[PDB]
């Protein structure tokens, strides 16, 4: 029974490494660590490692085909190729996302590897206070995806640079002036929630090379998402300026409900609905256990 | 401002030609136009031999993408490069693949290139009237797109053989026990509707290495339409054995009318709410004036 998929567990996958060497030190690893992720450095070697393999080998030869069309074109720093990481809050797509880069800048010829996550690209509060969407914040219509399309784009367009706004989770909106400029890379990895949905028109899907997505069960995802929430009372939200700060006082018990609630309400129906219907496109999906484990991979050859 | 797309003129296009090689003869060409339309050896010559040459360019390119996975992968006739070719009824997409079958057969390397309509999977009547689709033939839901799917995959699987079932247009039927073979070919042409179409799960359009649109002013597709179904009373439903024979003895005024009521009721609709809406992820646009003629183009260069 023939399939676009091939599947492979830790051991099948770890094999793939070849001869690739770990440039990533212990120190730098946690560096890039999130709260509550598991991640050491055995897994960086059996899993993140044939993945930058895998990658390299494919950003020559997605080149030649643009080669091709402008040869077609007559014509006289390549195009820039373009991943997608995808997953919902809180399964560590950041964290992938971030050492995705590090293990990719460290490439022998030394390419350029900037990292935009979408959420600079969020409509700012009084925005969505306008649009009454505060109570949907990361769905897809709480985003500018003109504005984000417009932008990745640009990039691979060749562009000279182009900037992105940023968003502050601190203070839990989009901060005024602050800018980020994307100054023509070899490689972009672009990080949000719905960024491998389809449309009616062109979307930013469509323009990735390769993409990404970090899998788990759905009840682990929420069990990790009230644990971080709960940790995040003596880390960021102790911060006095964090828009949050009134969930500092919360016990174990009223900020598990308060944690379940927006994780209800918010969160899993925007996995559910949107983003976990996303899955099939995505070139590579990394399926996570509840201890954190990234233990089975699902790869599309076709 | 930058683009994902290149608008052309024929002027700019024709150039794009290079030393590209005609080897098809007018009396070719006619056996593959269809009734109705003006495609002349002019234009094969200014409009397709660059769309050829564009393929053939492509096809090298894209298999090398293929390699770099089979690389990756660790392992020991490629991986066919599938074309898509969609658009409305009556604007004579069908030509322009039987011509682009035939235009790419004829490099001089030789290589085995398979057309497939979509036609042949559209569910048999009695299965149509059973899910109250006869209303609707030609729309997403009157296919078996399962089976549209595994096929396509299996062939590009690189598997040795896959089968198709077959429509009958005089019959308006699938012809019981007839079967098109399919057997490893290097180019495979997949010509229909909706084909460009995209989904929660994964379909045809993921698998085309490149896509064709064929598109026109909505009134001037209606125009062709109804002067086809006048001129099909001479032709296909003069045939005693017709499902539509009834309609070889309408007046041009009955003719007119009939023609007008399924095109408002069944073709229109599908188009604006189905197959329109799909061109915006065409690699290629060819769009036709009210005479026939293609005079401008439309290629995504991203
Ligand atoms: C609906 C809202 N979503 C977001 O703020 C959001 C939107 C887009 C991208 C990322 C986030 C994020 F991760 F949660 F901050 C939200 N979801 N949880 C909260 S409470 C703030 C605590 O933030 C987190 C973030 C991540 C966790 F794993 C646990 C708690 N909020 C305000
Ligand atoms: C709704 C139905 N659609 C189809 O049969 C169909 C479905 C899928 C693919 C192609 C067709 C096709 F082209 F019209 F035969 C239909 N549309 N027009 C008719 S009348 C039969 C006359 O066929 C044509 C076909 C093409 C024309 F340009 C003009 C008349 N019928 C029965």
């Amino acid at each position: 029974e023939p399939s676009p998929y091939v599947e492979f567990d830790r051991r099948q996958w770890r094999a793939l490494r070849m001869s690739t060497p770990l440039a990533l030190t212990e120190e730098e690893l946690v560096g890039l660590r999130g709260l509550g992720e598991q991640i050491d450095l055995l897994e960086v070697e059996e899993v993140y490692l044939p993945l930058a393999r895998l990658i390299h080998l494919q950003v020559a030869a997605r080149q030649r085909l643009f080669a091709a069309t402008a040869e077609f074109l007559g014509e006289p720093r390549p195009v820039p190729f373009i991943i997608g990481v995808a997953g919902s809050v809180a399964v560590g797509k950041s964290t992938t996302a971030r050492v995705l880069q590090a293990l990719l800048a460290r490439w022998d010829h030394h390419p350029r590897v900037d990292l935009v996550t979408t959420d600079g690209f969020l409509y700012p509060n009084a925005e969505l206070q306008r649009r009454n969407l505060m109570h949907r914040k990361g769905f897809p219509e709480s985003y500018n995806r003109r504005a984000l399309m417009r932008f990745v784009t640009s990039v691979k367009s060749g562009s000279d640079y182009a900037c992105a706004p940023v968003y502050s989770h601190l203070h839990y909106d989009i901060i005024p002036g602050a800018e980020q400029v994307v100054r023509h890379p070899d490689i972009l990895i672009l990080e949000g929630l719905n960024v491998l949905q389809t449309g009616p028109t062109l979307m930013v899907s469509d323009l990735f090379d390769f993409s990404l997505y970090v899998d788990a069960r759905i009840e682990d995802i929420e069990q990790w998402y009230v644990s971080r929430f709960l940790a995040m009372r003596t880390t960021a939200f102790a911060d006095p300026e964090s828009h949050f700060h009134h969930y500092a006082a919360f016990s174990d018990s009223q900020a598990v409900v308060a944690a379940r609630e927006i994780w209800r309400t918010i969160n899993r129906p925007n996995l559910v609905e949107n983003i976990l219907p996303t899955r099939p496109r995505a070139t590579l999906v990394l399926r996570k256990d509840a201890d954190h484990s990234i233990n089975r991979l699902r790869l599309r050859k076709l």
